């Protein structure tokens, strides 16, 4: 996250850490039993840090579980980005209290101008690199589809939006695929790409949740 502010411990209960020896990639709680994330952050032997602040201390309040069945969307295009939405299904149930809760799916498409909130753990850097151990979270408005399509053609998906400023200096960033882009207590995003990070007329690109609500909600109820 690029140009944005220290969330506090457990602010943002709904935030996971997928780990593989270290973090690579954010993702959502859903459910009990169920974490939404980017189908590029697909790995073999993911065990999901809940209740995380600071990634390199235990602190009292995480839950670390393994993975037991990831599912990458069907129609997930690793060349284009487009679909980038995968679902994470945990050994075990996660016990929700106050640091640990789930996000819930849109009912429906949050439009241009909707203020969100994206948080991650990814480099806090334009150009450079520097990693925050800490929890980093940015507010930031969906962007206007003509202004997302001209930032970058022919690449713009009607499963994508634009969300951040085209002046540049705030943006999420490598580190924090596969988070949460959380407008008006939905999850209506997921970290996926971009042009470098917080560069002007480059904004972030999000995968739009609200076309996939279906697909998830039959794909949980049958694994
Ligand atoms: N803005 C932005 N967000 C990103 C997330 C992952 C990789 C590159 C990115 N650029
Ligand atoms: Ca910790």
């Amino acid at each position: 996250i690029v140009g944005g502010y220290t969330c506090g411990a457990n602010t943002v209960p709904y935030q996971v850490s997928l780990n593989s020896g270290y973090h690579f990639c954010g993702g959502s709680l859903i459910n009990s039993q169920w974490v939404v994330s980017a189908a590029h952050c697909y790995k073999s032997g993911i065990q999901v840090r809940l209740g995380e602040d600071n990634i390199n201390v235990v602190e009292g309040n995480e839950q670390f579980i393994s993975a037991s069945k990831s599912i990458v969307h069907p129609s997930y295009n690793s060349n284009t980005l487009n679909n980038d939405i995968m679902l994470i299904k945990l050994k075990s149930a996660a016990s929700l209290n106050s640091r640990v809760a789930s996000i819930s799916l849109p009912t429906s498409c949050a439009s241009a101008g909707t203020q969100c909130l994206i948080s991650g753990w990814g480099n806090t850097k334009s150009s450079g690199t520097s990693y925050p151990d800490v929890l980093k979270c940015l507010k930031a408005p969906i962007l206007s589809d003509s202004s997302c399509k001209s930032a970058y053609p022919g690449q713009i998906t009607s499963n994508m939006f634009c969300a951040g400023y085209l002046e540049g200096g705030k943006d999420s960033c490598q580190g924090d695929s596969g988070g949460p882009v959380v407008c008006s207590g939905k999850l209506q995003g997921i970290v996926s790409w971009g042009s470098g990070c917080a560069q002007k007329n480059k904004p972030g690109v999000y995968t739009k949740v609200c076309n996939y609500v279906s697909w998830i909600k039959q794909t949980i109820a049958s694994n």
